[PDB]
């Protein structure tokens, strides 16, 4: 069996609760996070935090998007930035137990229509290949418009995280949402353009309709503030990352801490450490309960595998979601059900590695053996090597059960088919 | 369609309390799906006819109990030679063939402490005329159904047991009782004479629920339909007995008098239909579901896992049908043990799993008789194909409709592991 | 069992392996169903009420001495049979048996008249013989009428006017028996004091495999909207001419107080039946069995999400009432009421406490029966001079007599209803006593 | 609608939270009690009127700082700005002194038997202990108090893993608790303290005893005329987690900005209160209260399920003790729970209480006990009125005993204002 002791890690005692209230009173501290963290840490990389060094410390702390505040800085000086952070993720490709993809995210100055300046620095963002665009002060669906035209003929592929700064973005909320590919709750100049008593209520709001539509939502600025000048935060800085984290946050972000602090590397590895211990206390129970009941009936094969997958999951205990993705898309929608397992992405695409991060608890694996003739023995290569990737990082043990996803028919848009397998 | 969303009481369905849902249920709402609940109909002088046997089987008999505390064993193996006739003159036409099981009720213990002399006859009978089933009689502790298995012997493993609960001590040892049989009957007649009468409902609602909860098969029986013995349409109080077993979460429902001796025993059979069909649709499947998942413990059983993710795709889509491939009928009982609303079609060689599966609340078993292919995958593919063409004729599907498909990853049983997403075309 | 502990230890474990109570605190609805024990004997005095039918079979005071103490609470004519001679005679004799119990609180028992009328035959509404049938009921002091076939508003408008000046307290029950009754439900339900689901004609004039979805909805609908609904017609049939009932009749009348009927009836079984007290008996014995395996915790969490806000002080006063009850299972919840109505209130939130309704009406006192729960006290003492005291002897005689008669024990607790001036309308008090 | 109220009727806590409006205005009273540490830039009379009109219930008086007679000046301070306001009787607002003690160090110390005896003398409502790790050092608190400080409160400070682990043999014997994050963000790893948080909150909710959420709430401004973002959020995500109260410590104590860090921790407060998603809170708040025989505890529910059917704008209760108000306060109605008292104590001591608002009585005595209370609820009516809680028309659910003395509430009336 599993044992006692697996059933008094990861907060299980407080998710097998019957209440929320109860859930709080069961949430242990000295029950232990053993499921790999899965909120990821958007890092701003800026002054503090450019050497090739210092980025190599920053992804073992656990940095999965770098960003680039074109705010400040040239085009040259974050294309040095970009190609160390490439250099960075490099260093490690030797070993597979250390090597891990890195989204790189250009957030822009800001605004009539579209600036001068944003249309050349997100014609930089496709010419250097970036992942994601933090679209700054999106106040409706035209500014959406006007970003994605900007990416023009070679950067479709950009996900566009529309950045919610001010109380016309707040309002519009639904019709930005409906066009972008994500939202980032951009707290900063949030509570400086409406209350800052009111700013909570923003995040929660948006996080809780990004999580009903399935769409990554990013939690920005001040989250470890103090820590630009001292090596530990204060008290309110990591309840706020936990409390993130609780809300639904896909992302969290370091702005200042990491860009020009003098800790960058231990405010990475601070949101690291509180978003494991945060996403231990999620009470599954609920938000998987509430979010099948508001998610509409769907006759999309991918959406109906997605939530039978994760139910399967939940089911077994399952030590992963094995899933095979060309665009992410597949992974996204395990995503939105929130399973404690841990989404193992299998992709050939570079990119849909890269920004597949902004999904909570996906785990992408970039995979680049050659196509086996035998199509059914390239799928069967590619769960393999996401068994096999499992292990070697501690995911997977022999004896677990994992949860397969895969397609009927080669190309995206297929998913259909969910397994169980005994991993040996 | 708006009008798909009129039907099977789906406007009652979408409710968000069990008394809103109660609000919202429409007398003009027509049931859509097959009818989940097998009808057990006790074989007579009034049902032994071949003849009479085939109008039962298309009224919707399911399952032909043998009650063995009338007539000699001679009696029994006509009833069972005609059962069989009736059943097997639809075989030419393998995608409506409606297998049939048959069950055979003992007589009881009696005034002895545990297995009768008879009932060892019986059950050796049973074993030699290949029952699908036993309906054991006053099963009152967990050695009563020991004791029936062994007398099966080695060549009756494969035949159900079924314990009747008729008296308090049944009722009191239920559990150790359901850990050991593979299903209950809750047997109302004696029942209701060995408890107060007015505590049965109690006794009734207890055992279902439990049986739900164990994933077992339980059996609603006795006077359901009583005035239909004599009359052509049962009373107020009959229908909603059957309708209210069915609420209740019965997986079948039993004919006795109604069909074994009465005027009126295909009407008996056609009625339970009409009434199951209505209150199938009438169940609160959000409640249901949601309380059955709870309440079910977390399992390393890939069949299991594999039936609850196939459960919860099958809602999300508003699939028309499960098809799951079994030999033992095991991945199609872990599929009803969740009560989806989508039929569970069960393509299976075994020609008594086909039977036996009459059992579980929404399996809808097909026998296929082709002989395996060479390649193993093609012989999974022509069977969910058999499922779907025999779904298509039935009224199960039409194309466009989705399915969940349920396979397993080698042949032989136990290696249910498969679910996946198919539109019919 | 944290939320349970301390009460288990006063009360004692006897006390929680009662009434169903080990069901009751169940967490899902599936779970109270395989907690429910036929060894959990019932202790409740029986809420649901039983109407009789009175005919050939039930007519003389003796007979009616027993059903009367068998359990019967509303008497009911068929004016589709009989006369106005017969039915005279018939009413007379049920008067003389309930007045037989008079000369004590303790005995005393009201017992509602109900007349059934014949219908509208072919006709499109209200008949001749109806007119001369209710005009019948209101001059020999009928407290209900159940309406046949109501097929819309202007239906029970209709019979209205034919009770007249002098029957606007009479109650109108109105039978649905036909599609169009229950596709015009809600328009019905709107008028009416309360709906029988009149199953005979129901189920030859809709599919009888669909009477079960039309009682089900009928009876959620006038749960929801605090009305009181009958359930009736062949609940236990086979009894008019055997001692004991078949196993889908003890099923039926089971499964009607479980889907939330106020009232069962009985029909041919008492009318003209062999065994007219021993088919009371049974509805009595299988209704409180029933009550007890209710599912009170979604039952009031349904009933109080599906309610409106309301700003009636009666209303506020009736929830606050039927939770504290449940808070301290209370015994009983006594409370003043001259129309009926403050009680009426409380029975919609389906307390598991006896609803114990002090009144000087006689009239209310016999209609209250129409209302789940509700145990009426007939208050016979002339008001005393200051009307604070007048409450506080009525709030005693409700303790007294339910002493006496063992709803309350010394050490329970009651819950007290009561308002802050005369007259109908003004409940707004709640009270927690200590029974002494 | 105003107040969260499209969030507060949806049916599931992800569809409340998508109907969060930060254009819905809060219109309820801020019910979460705050607590502002009495120090160097806090002390003066014309400062402390500041702070009071800007929210401040309960004044913490620090004595790991100062001295015995530098805190009895800020006493007397607190006292006097307090009392400025007095002859305003239906607008008065009662304030606690609670003190807070040094600890123990490496049984009770000895400085703190010494600042305890001091606390009785100067007649403190409330203590704060320090480092409390088990029920033993509860009862050598409760002992230091003496036979004269039998009615001070005893708030438990949980500030280190064994504190945490014996919570609750601690809170059994408490009052109240105090989630100390400062010290047990540094005994315990600092990612583990909201989960020691959000455990006390949800234990202490259960229990129906106060709970206060303490240290580096609105940190940044001590220095800052305006919070962090995290900061805002923190306070926010204590009053969602259940807290009772919230405490500033150097933010009032020793800042450049302690009467804004009070209007910070009111303006959030109340925004926080309005998003209280109470159809669940109430529904697992009743679920989990045990069954009861007390008489003061089931007429609590029932007021409390009262106020909720009507939408009522306040529960007006009579309370010798507290113990009437705190019973409706464990349900966490929003109706405000407006405590007459005559004791000058409890009616600060319930500041502890979330939603209570005490009200002291000083009018003059009626000569028959049934006018006395009557008079006491019309007082509760005029104070409600005057501060914006009532307005002709609303409706109160009217919580009263059946003779005088604690411990005899059992009657709830409904009534209709003016
Ligand atoms: O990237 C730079 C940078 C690059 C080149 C030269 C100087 C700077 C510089 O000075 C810099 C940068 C970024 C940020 S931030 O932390 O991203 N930012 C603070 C909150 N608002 C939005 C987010 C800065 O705080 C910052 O000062
Ligand atoms: O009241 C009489 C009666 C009075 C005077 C003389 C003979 C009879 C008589 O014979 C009688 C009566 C009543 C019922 S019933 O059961 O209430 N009823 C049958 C049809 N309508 C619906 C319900 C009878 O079944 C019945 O037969
Ligand atoms: O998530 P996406 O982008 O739709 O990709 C899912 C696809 O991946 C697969 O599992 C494998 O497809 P490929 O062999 O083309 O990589 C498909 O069957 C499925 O359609
Ligand atoms: O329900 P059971 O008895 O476990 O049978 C399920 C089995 O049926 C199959 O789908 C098909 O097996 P066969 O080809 O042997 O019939 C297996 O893969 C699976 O293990
Ligand atoms: O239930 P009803 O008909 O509203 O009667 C309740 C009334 O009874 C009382 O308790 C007592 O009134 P009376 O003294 O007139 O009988 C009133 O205070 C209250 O308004
Ligand atoms: O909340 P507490 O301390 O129990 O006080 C409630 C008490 O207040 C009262 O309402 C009024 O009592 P007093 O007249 O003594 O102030 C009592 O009837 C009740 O017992
Ligand atoms: O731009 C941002 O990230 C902000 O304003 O918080
Ligand atoms: O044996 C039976 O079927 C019975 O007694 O009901
Ligand atoms: O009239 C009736 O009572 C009926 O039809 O059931
Ligand atoms: O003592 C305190 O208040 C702390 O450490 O947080
Ligand atoms: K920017
Ligand atoms: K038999
Ligand atoms: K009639
Ligand atoms: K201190
Ligand atoms: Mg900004
Ligand atoms: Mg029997
Ligand atoms: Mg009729
Ligand atoms: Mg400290």
């Amino acid at each position: 069996e599993l044992g006692t002791a697996f059933f008094q890690q990861q907060q299980l005692p407080a998710a097998m609760a019957d209440t929320f209230l109860e859930h709080l009173c069961l949430l242990d501290i000295d029950s232990e996070p053993v499921a790999a963290r899965s909120t990821s840490i958007i890092a701003t990389i800026g002054p503090a935090s450019r050497s090739v060094e210092r980025l190599k410390e920053m992804i073992k702390a656990g940095m999965n998007i770098a960003r680039l505040n074109f705010s400040h800085g040239s085009h040259e000086y974050h294309a040095e930035s970009i190609a160390n952070v490439r250099e960075a993720v490099e260093s490690f490709a030797g070993s597979p137990l250390s090597y891990r993809p890195v989204a790189i995210a250009l957030d822009t100055k800001g605004p009539p229509g579209l600036s001068e300046q944003d249309v050349r620095d997100l014609r930089f963002g496709v010419e250097h290949g970036v992942d994601i665009v933090f679209a700054s002060f999106v106040r409706k669906a035209s500014d959406v418009a006007a970003v994605r035209a900007a990416l023009g003929p070679e950067g479709h592929g950009i996900k566009i995280i529309s950045k919610i700064e001010n109380h016309e973005g707040v309002k519009r909320f639904d019709e930005i949402l409906e066009v972008s590919d994500g939202i980032m709750v951009a707290r900063g100049d949030l509570g400086i353009e409406i209350p800052a008593e009111k700013v909570f209520l923003a995040q929660k709001m948006m996080i809780g309709r990004c999580n009903l539509a399935g769409k990554p939502v990013v939690c920005a600025t001040q989250m470890l503030e103090s820590m630009i000048t001292k090596p530990r935060p204060t008290r309110a800085e990591t309840s706020d990352v936990a409390n993130a984290v609780l809300d639904g946050a896909d992302c969290i972000m370091l702005s200042g801490e990491t860009a020009k602090g003098n800790f960058p590397v231990e405010a990475v590895k601070m949101q690291h450490a509180i978003a494991r211990e945060a996403e231990a206390a999620v009470y599954h129970r609920q938000l998987f309960e509430e979010l099948r009941r508001a998610a509409p009936l769907s006759r999309d094969p991918t959406e109906v595998t997605a939530i039978g997958a994760v139910e399967a999951a939940f089911k077994c205990c399952a030590a992963a979601i094995i899933v095979l993705t060309t665009t992410g898309r597949s992974a996204q929608l395990l995503s939105r059900y929130r399973p404690r397992a841990a989404v193992i992405a299998v992709t050939r695409s570079a990119q849909a590695a890269r920004q597949v991060h902004l999904c909570r608890g996906v785990f992408p694996l970039l995979y680049r053996e050659p196509p086996e003739a035998i199509w059914a023995d390239d799928v069967d290569r590619r769960v393999q090597f996401g068994i096999e990737s499992g292990k070697l990082r501690g995911f997977l043990r022999v004896g677990d059960l994992v949860i397969v996803v895969t397609g009927w028919r080669p190309g995206s848009g297929y998913t259909n088919i969910m397994r169980v397998l005994s991993i040996s």
